């Protein structure tokens, strides 16, 4: 997701910007400022103890308060020896005055009186810290929500295994109405007694009771996976394509248009979940 | 959509390639870098597929646009003990100004999402409106080889009987193989020919509705398209008949046309 | 004081006072010639412990035929500089090298260790084979105890060879000894992979891949929640394996 | 006007008016976004066809409580620049991915003419083989009519049963049936790795080592000159198809 | 090798460097100044031309005569808006003087009268080609002294050939009447009939004939390599360890002392060559 | 080698790592950049194998150290038309002075290079004294294994021939196999006992006159180093007896603590 937060400390203001896209492995980049490049290998850890995945953009700005740290710090020893060679000039070459604005403008002369800058870190990494407990809280609160309607789809998947659970006697009735009746246009004698062997294993498979089962140990077992706080859902797009697999086995297999036709809704429910679990951890 | 304010004109430019996901990422300036989620949710909130390309910068205005009193006035102190203003001025940290007021800007700026969103909706709701056209053209062409088939099934349920009656014919002289090899294979296949017809006519049915939803049905078409194609092949290697075998192809000629005015669908 | 302050990644595209700016290309050439690849962000810590004023006096006249403000501090009085900078430059190349022992070694030791979390993932996957061994046996019973239960509430009269004929074509089907063979020759070959010294951080990836396929081999063949279920582990095990051998 | 000048190495390491330095990371993603490996030179052409005034005033007298030579250009006149940066600079992000189209086929040109030339040397080891099929049959004879003949001199009485086993075992020393009949499938299988569109700038490499192990293997293995004066031509060969693979 | 020409025409004086290093590919890089970076493919290709193998580094250096050029051509019109601009300052400021000096210092009043670098790079090209000659004159230099001492070594190689014929007649006799000495020791009845195919059998291989001609063919092969024009010796490196195969294919078979001091020297011959075939084409 | 001439003082520094060919690349300035090669024709005159680093840089003197009168000129008399001297003096074109002379300063330079060599030679001398005494060291300690084993020498003609004996013993009762490989094997293998000896010796002799030359004897050493330990093994192959087994093994050994200080010949 996102958060920042401003500081504004006795030395200046400060403020941290964390963003977070989908991505296959964790993967982390810092543009901070230049008073504070000793400090990257901190943060970077303090992340991946927090973050497992996604590509995240952390930045700091720094905005220094002028009015407190007062530069100047005149290397009075400096200038003097600035202003001898300044004099040594304007003697030997006998003309030219001696600006004093141009004999600060030395690299050495005025070094800025830089802040405790070990006092500045010392309340900026308090503050990396505030920030990521507001980035994983903006992050577990989108979780919430793709969970639910996760689940949700879930709900509106069992919806559509017991409905084809109650059509498969009345469709298996069908088939043996049918397949037999060719058997008379064949003209052929009733088999009976061979007719049932083959009316059985013709049956199994083409019947959806194997992957019924299958289907159902998936949601089950998928209702877990989100009710897990470990190795997070990761592991749910491959559940999907174990979902799809018993989809489409029951696509190529299914012999009545009421079958197939509620048989859409499961792929069309997978890809709802297969678009919300590509933002899970 | 442009907007021009009291501090300068903006100008947002929203485009879509095609993905099969939804995924936005937003390359926006720098000074306007607190709205990116804003912006994010108020788009995600409206749409279910495609890769979006999303706004570009405001070009700030000058005319709409700080002195250290303090600092300069002690680097004169320092200076004097020891004059030009314009070089006592480009130092850093004397002019710099601020200058931000985004709080007040963005309130104008975002209110054209929604706005520029519609102009989004709309100009896919327009390219949508051909496709609806075009897809319900190759059904009716569906639906004119559909029947012609139908009036050709009496014909072949005599011509298919004998076809069945040929390997109970051979299998007679023949050993004993069993009853699964000749007849399983002649009985779902003979039982077909008239089947996915009933189908057929259903998936016409069952195409339409589903083209009249304002939901997405962009993957509901794609699965329907796999399941056209399952009965026309089971249909295609039954052949027996040059009409027969001639018009299956036809039939999943017209489905793959379909197959990429369905890939710009959301 | 050096200070390497880089993650690992390709090639290399190195990244390095202003007294030493002549130095940037010999130590890029004497870094690369030594590591692999990975992009490096090197900083140093310096801190430390005229004839042509002759010839000014020329422009002074040619102009009017002037000022100290201008002409005050010259450049080659501070690029010749004031301290011996050609004995003092020679101690930071000798320590340059000095901070590369201890930065190969920073590598191998996560190297080192990368080397044994990956090894947790490949005893876990044998752990979730021998696992499946487990569940096996019953499911061959109950696929058989049900497939019989099937026809005698059908009723449909027994024949002994083609009854045989359904309880080896489901036993061929729910048979997974093929990838389970497969994958445990698999976990042998990539610890010898893990043994040798040389540029086999394309070798793992390969076996990763190879992982996948028979992974996905017997998660797409058998019939139980709990091959199933441990064919989840599988690509589990797999993805954490492959998130810390791109960076080999 | 865009003018790419660099010739293919790896990673890619791409590198890059006054008024157009917003724009080079957004030049360096649009660029990487489309193409695989290589060093790119990227130089463009561009030829064209206040309220701090006020703020100024204030630093007049502070000062004293001055000067046109020092404020007289001021950066922000020429920042905000004069004629529409953002209009002008839209024509040109348009026409980038113009000569993309054209640096891209400039690749494809030589990579399919690289193609073409390495094909050549491919025909040629082939050709190099059936020539060794050629001297074969004189070899297995003249070694044969030499073993014999120094048999004679030597008067030894002979032995049948043991007289071809020096002729096999001389014969199974000649032989290079083994190893023609692995490079006869190696120049097969490298024509269909020319077909792909893939990532097979290392599948190509491979094979010119299998080329070199088969290559070495009948080298180290014959006895005429014929034979190892064709086994120069091979690594020859190898190397001048070894080039031109370092570039894909 | 190397070679540099300095030019100094009408607009001023240029001068080129190329230097080459044993490198397996041909491989080029280019600092050349900044008015003819449109130059670098013509160059690039003009050196693969004519060139095959070596890293070759070639650069050309620009000294412009500023006496020639005479740059100024004032943008007056320029000039006078930063004359007014001066101006409107000058008064609204009610303070300063107006330094002409500071309004040259404008970036687009003051443009160099670039010098006809269409006629300068005209001349240049004409002095890079001639640079080439020089430079592959100088290579093929060098190249004609490797040749006449790997011809040496080869020389060297056939006395070293003709030496092992020689001794072979001699050794052979020693092997049957040391190998033979032992089956009286061995106390047994002398087979004669069964001895002399064991002693022929035994002789070949253990006696150098066979490579003897490979070597005396390799040393032919090896003339006529070096008196090509054509895809030049790189191949040689290939030879030599053909030369080696057949060198240490006597050295695991060698019988006699005599026969394997001598076949050192061979070893030494083939290293010796091996060293100065890394500076061949 | 430090000098110190008209314009400045320079040093030279030479280094030599180790490696199998001779492979000289040279580091130096910019400003010095037209000897390279002579440099290197005077120093592969005079090596034949070794990686060899040359030569570090010449600190130029400012005390030994051209303005432009005419650009200057007319540079005024644009500017007055339309005045410091010195920023009329920071422009890149009116002083920069060539100030170039190294035709004088290198023929110094280049002089000691010969000086360099001989330091660079000196030192690999001196390196060498050492390597050509533990050398003929372990020699000596060669030579005391050579007749420890040439003393043993008669009970294994004893022993050897009991033990061809009983390859000719076994195969009487054993059918006719031929003759080559109970006695190709128990023949060639009884006659080396005493004939590597006899080479050894010689090649102990063959050994210390090659290392008394002025030549290339680096490769020379390496080669007839693999003939060591040929005949070596075939020594070691032939164990029957404790003594012969272990002695066998303190040759090998005395063989490889030489493979590394041969490792630093030339």
């Amino acid at each position: 997701a996102y958060a920042r937060r401003e500081i504004k400390g006795e030395w200046g203001s400060a403020t941290w910007e964390m963003r977070s896209v989908n991505q296959r492995y964790l993967e982390t980049y810092f543009r901070l400022p230049e008073q504070f490049r000793s400090l990257e290998p901190v943060v970077r850890e303090r992340i991946r103890s927090r973050l497992t995945r996604g590509k995240v953009e952390c930045t700091l700005r720094y905005e220094p308060d002028v009015s407190a740290q007062g530069e100047l710090i005149l290397n009075e020893k400096l200038a003097k020896q600035l202003v001898t060679a300044a004099n040594w000039v304007k003697m030997q070459s006998d003309e030219g005055e001696i600006n004093p604005v141009d004999i600060l403008r030395w690299p050495g002369v005025m070094a800025a009186q830089e802040q405790d800058l070990d006092a500045i870190a010392a309340e900026i990494l308090a503050a990396l810290d505030g920030t990521l407990d507001d980035f994983i809280v903006a992050r577990e609160t989108e979780g919430q929500a793709l969970k639910a309607l996760i689940e949700q789809r879930l709900e509106g998947v069992t919806a559509e295994v017991v409905k084809v659970r109650s059509h498969m006697p009345e469709i298996l009735q069908w088939q043996r109405e049918r397949l037999v009746a060719k058997l008379e246009d064949a003209q052929v004698q009733l088999e009976n007694n061979r007719l049932e062997q083959e009316l059985v294993l013709l049956a199994q498979r083409i019947d959806v009771a194997e992957e019924l089962d299958r289907l159902e140990a998936h949601v089950k077992e998928t209702y877990n996976i989100l009710k897990k706080k470990e190795a997070v859902g990761r592991r749910l797009d491959f559940m999907m394509q174990e979902f799809n697999r018993e989809s489409n086995t029951l696509a190529s297999k299914s012999i009545n248009a009421e079958v197939t036709n509620s048989a859409i809704e499961l792929k069309v429910l997978i890809e709802q979940m297969r678009e919300q679990i590509q933002n899970i951890e």
